[PDB]
DNA sequence: GCCTTGCCGGGTAAGTTCCGGCACG
DNA sequence: CGTGCCGGAACTTACCCGGCAAGGC
């Protein structure tokens, strides 16, 4: 279905380069947050904001997309506990994602955390479990590859999907047309 | 002799949570 | 008064990038 791929995309990109955050403030006022970041203000505006739009409109969610520049990056935010709990009950049943899903999932996730430039096919992430997830996914796909601590100093894993299969990950899983095509994958396909 | 991939350091593109508003029952 | 949506941005590092070289065929 249309609204579970596109949920399940956006998600790879939240978990990926942005969050959920639940907030307290003095008041006690609070809020909850739906956030990417990005430094491409095209990127965001152009690709991102449509696809939230669109499940922001579905789901009867009346909260607004905040688009806000900040030093380094602009944060796409959405505030609203509705949309927060949406995206939070779906990440812990993560392991029920369906095909379609998981495979939106993993797109959101390389174009967050992927290497773009496709000469290597790799994801990095501190959170050891969630590519571990993804790894038996991606065999389960026919995609062989590997896991290792990439990042000795922060603690940062990185999953190596194996070049002998490049072919397979770029064509099956990031050029799917069973949900939202990831920019670059786009590109390749209209040449 | 060349592809693959574990491992690394560089530094910026991310992430996280604080601030001061307002709305609404 | 209790709680949830706006709009901004300060602040630290978790990513990405790209080089090196061991290993394998
Ligand atoms: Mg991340
Ligand atoms: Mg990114």
């Amino acid at each position: 279905e249309n609204v579970s791929g596109i949920s399940a995309y956006l998600l790879g990109l939240i978990i990926g380069d942005g969050g959920l955050y639940k907030l307290k403030y003095k008041g006690n006022r609070s809020e909850y947050r739906v956030v990417i970041t990005q430094k491409s203000e095209n990127l965001i505006k152009q690709h991102i904001a449509p696809l939230m739009q669109f499940l922001i409109d579905e789901l009867n969610v009346k909260s607004k997309i905040q688009i806000v520049k900040g030093d380094t990056r602009y944060e796409l935010r959405v505030s609203s506990k509705k949309l927060y709990y949406y995206f939070a009950n779906m990440l812990e049943r993560i392991r029920l994602f369906n095909m379609r899903e998981q495979i939106a999932f993993i797109k959101g996730l390389y174009v967050a955390e992927g290497d773009k430039t496709l000469k290597r096919l790799r994801i990095w992430n501190k959170n050891k479990a969630l590519l571990e997830i993804v790894s038996r996914w991606l065999n389960n796909l026919g995609v062989r590859n590997t896991i290792h601590l990439d990042d000795h100093r922060h603690g940062v894993y990185v999953l190596n999907i194996s070049l002998r299969d490049r072919i397979k990950f770029v064509h099956t899983i990031l050029s799917s047309h069973l949900n939202p095509l990831p920019p670059e994958a786009a590109a390749l396909e209209h040449h």
